[PDB]
């Protein structure tokens, strides 16, 4: 049908004239740091990428993309599923069932970490974080599993997608551009391309578009793929607003523009000035590198004898005729060096590398004083804080849905939500701290006055551990007092009759021969 | 912190559990009064101990009691060996041992 | 001094340590060289592409070729592999919950603390799985 | 390669002067061609029947450009793999390699789309080495006039 | 043979390659068990006692 | 209600009785305005420094028709004291502004 917005190949073309501000920023912004990261895409093989004269942008990007990956995504359990605790108390008989629910929540949070690591999501997120530094603005598509086989996720680094969003935060429509070759197309698309007509080469590429527009009269998204034809008839997906496999990530958020900025465009002016110094210092060393022999032409020394002489010949002439053209700028090389060492000093804090070689340095700064490296962690804490909303939560809310449909996860009952805690964490340390406070009460087990039954509740109240699996309740002890007794009942009892039977089993020796026959032993002993 | 500090002050009173003169029932209240922890879940009240003195006794009552009859039954359950075969049938054991 | 500055900014790009080619002049000592971990993190960005390209297809071929020559048992269609840099997570999360349970050792005679539950909470906080973790109902 | 027993089985590599792959702007591989230069006495047994089957005697040490072709199949997602000589095939050829498990895997330092091959890591500083040699060439030559 | 390979005037590239190829080999491929096989844990609970 | 409304306006340093609040870093915005005007000048002093001008003494012998076209190590006519380079001055002034 007309499908209320048309056409998807032209929605990409109307809004391609909106990437061109951000795209020509990133082509400039990758030129100074690392040119292989975001090409101009009027680029082929060959177009060799000249290294920038400065190597701080190449340094301070890998040292910032990895320190985001190490901080956003540690190897352990970076998400956790909080059940709403008061609504968990109502629907359940306390207290054993409550932690039994949290074992099912500890079940799921390990399966996702066994799903993320076993599908190389760590790879394509690190390729995402390098795009988020240089350009921002990457959407990565999480396809349906269709089995327990290998399932990566494809990203699109702003030269292959288009989104359009509001001045308000929500997304209106997305267009992604593939260039899948004809032999490599999926099966339903090859029926549509052949259904369009005309034979194709095995290696000819096809601009395959998607269109993920927000629906008329319903809050969910509609998603249809297309070719040069209208649709592909495997198209329509009813993606809800909160769970769509296409999520556009965003380095630093700015309203109400459609895309996001990047982090390293906020220092791209400063790299532009630091390369212009480092271009000049190197070129001053190249005039230096040339060795010109200035012969004083009012002198005696002809170098017709200086060249053709051997290892140690005696030659005519004065030494003060032969001087060499040397590069001047002794007091000028230090001006351009001390500024370039000051600009690298104030970019090395902007990026998360430590203070390092590029000074005298001269540390004596020792030894507990380098806890001010935590100032780099706090400055790092301001960097990804936007990104934990934009990437880190929608990547879980998609995988909580897609694993329900493929039955690789239990259907969690509509009430559990997740924070991206940088990981408990709070459940471990608050349990570990109240143990040591209760361990100080160990010499008070014989004190007749202190209510140790209450102090252990007060520390469990001061430290915010919950309660009610925390202490033995009213009944709960007559069972426990019996178990020490039933132990000593079974212990003294089994030691009684075994001494009781075997003493009288072998006395008045005819009974000893009768006792051995019951086991089946003949008269051996 | 106010709970953690009053523990260490009460922990210094540990070698005074046998001193017949110092009112350790009062010093633990004074430190609970000096440090602003509240009170009244803080100490064992008047009754509160005859229950507690019974629980050490009911423990030793259940412990020595369960060790008595288990030594008491099983000694006389297997003597004059016809009683031993009768005792194994009550569990359901035939003549295996 | 330029050639000592270009070698200085290639020696961080490659994973060798800062070295001879200056005055050097370390006094930089002794716990301060934990910033050599910055070279490991820069190294962590290098092979991260390569673990998808080399390190996973080399296993998925050998998981097939050893089935055909019967040098491996036919694993039942549901096991997949990460290239964890190696457990690892199974060892450290087991080693950490032992030391937390070892602090509960002077509480074996305390009549109030539910030690049957605290050992489950630490097994719940640390993401060790459960159910081989504790003695069940009969079991005693 | 396939084991064919518990004997010694290394793996052969090809450092870009002995293979050719062609892949899409999309990540997947379309076709691969590997070039061997196996000598005539050192050829495998089925290939010697094809070279003699082509005709003409060969020297014991003459090399033969032995090609493979690992193209993605028409109408099926698996790969097809056939070896060849100057002749058409070798009749020990056809292997139904699946998409996820093929013994020929092309490795790739830093990935760039949608070019067929990958770049290298040390070409990202090859300009800077080019400037650092031009200094170190001059310092040494200043010591030789010295 | 012969075409003798002249050494570059600088020896950082010869240094920084072996010191980077080995530190990839030591990090990608340690001597112990660098892969492991994860079974899908919830589907392992269903098919098993 | 007055005490519970979902729209709450936050306020860095409170000042009465104006409708809005000030900001913290406007209390040093004058000082940043002076510190950029120094750091703008130090960088621009390094850019005159960056340009490499070869001042040939025109009362001398050295013609650079031989200085350019010479090879790696040629013997050329001339005195070294003719070729000097236009360098940025301000040795005792760069330290004042630094």
């Amino acid at each position: 049908t007309g499908l209320a917005e048309d056409g998807a190949k032209s929605v990409y073309e109307r809004l391609k004239n909106d990437r061109a501000p951000y795209e020509t920023r990133a082509q400039n912004c990758a030129q100074y740091t690392i040119p292989s990261l975001f090409p101009k895409d009027s680029d082929n093989a060959s177009t060799d990428y000249q290294t920038p004269w400065q190597a701080v942008g190449a340094r301070g990007l890998n040292n910032l993309a990895s320190k985001l990956m190490l901080a956003l995504f540690p190897m352990q359990t970076w998400m956790r599923l909080t059940i709403s605790e008061y609504e968990a108390k109502q629907l359940l008989s306390d207290p054993d069932g409550l932690a039994k629910v949290d074992e099912g929540l500890s079940m799921v949070e390990r399966i996702i970490m066994n799903y993320i690591e076993s599908n190389s999501y760590r790879v394509t997120l690190f390729e995402a974080l390098k795009q988020l530094v240089v350009a921002g603005n990457v959407l990565l598509y999480l396809p349906e599993p269709e089995g327990s086989n290998y399932n990566p996720m494809k990203l699109y680094r702003l030269s292959s997608y288009v989104v359009q969003r509001d001045a308000f935060g929500n997304v209106l429509q997305m267009v992604t551009r593939d260039q899948i070759a004809f032999g490599a197309l999926p099966e339903d698309i090859r029926k549509a391309v052949e259904g369009q007509g005309g034979e194709k080469k095995a290696d000819e590429t096809i601009d395959v578009y998607t269109h993920i527009y927000l629906d008329e009269d319903s809050g969910e998204y509609l998603r249809y793929e297309e070719v040069e034809g209208m649709e592909v008839q495997g198209s329509d997906g009813t993606y809800p607003k909160e769970a769509c496999p296409y999520i556009p990530i965003r380095m630093v958020r700015l309203d109400g523009e459609s895309y996001g900025r990047s982090y390293i465009e906020e220092y791209l002016g400063d790299l532009r000035s630091l390369e212009n110094l480092q271009e000049a210092i190197v070129k001053m060393s190249m005039i230096s590198s040339k060795v010109i022999g200035l012969v004083n032409p009012a002198g005696i020394t002809q170098p017709r004898r200086l060249t053709k002489a051997q290892t140690g010949d005696f030659v005519t002439g004065r030494p003060e005729d032969i001087s060499f053209l040397q590069l001047e700028k002794q007091a000028d090389f230090t001006v351009a060096k001390a500024v370039s060492d000051a600009i690298e000093a104030r970019l090395s804090f902007a990026f998360m590398l430590n203070s390092a070689v590029q000074r005298t340095g001269e540390r004596v700064t020792a030894e507990e004083i380098r806890y001010v490296a935590s100032e780099l962690e706090d400055t790092l804490g301001g960097v990804y804080s936007i990104l934990s909303q934009e990437l880190q939560l929608p990547l879980v809310r998609v995988l909580l849905k897609q694993l329900q449909a493929t039955q690789q996860i239990p259907e969690l009952p509509k009430e559990a939500v997740e924070p991206t805690i940088s990981g408990r964490g709070q459940d471990l340390d608050k349990l570990e701290r109240c143990v040591t406070a209760w361990a100080a009460l160990a010499p008070m087990r014989d004190d007749p006055d202190i209510n140790l039954a209450m102090i252990k509740l007060r520390i469990a109240n001061a430290i915010g551990i919950d309660t009610s699996g925390i202490l033995l309740t009213e009944e709960q002890k007559q069972q426990k007092m019996a178990q020490q007794s039933m132990q000593m009942g079974m212990d003294n009892g089994a030691a009684a009759l075994a001494q009781g039977m075997a003493a009288q089993a072998t006395a008045s020796p005819e009974a000893m021969a009768a006792a051995a026959d019951s086991v089946g032993l003949q008269p051996g002993i």
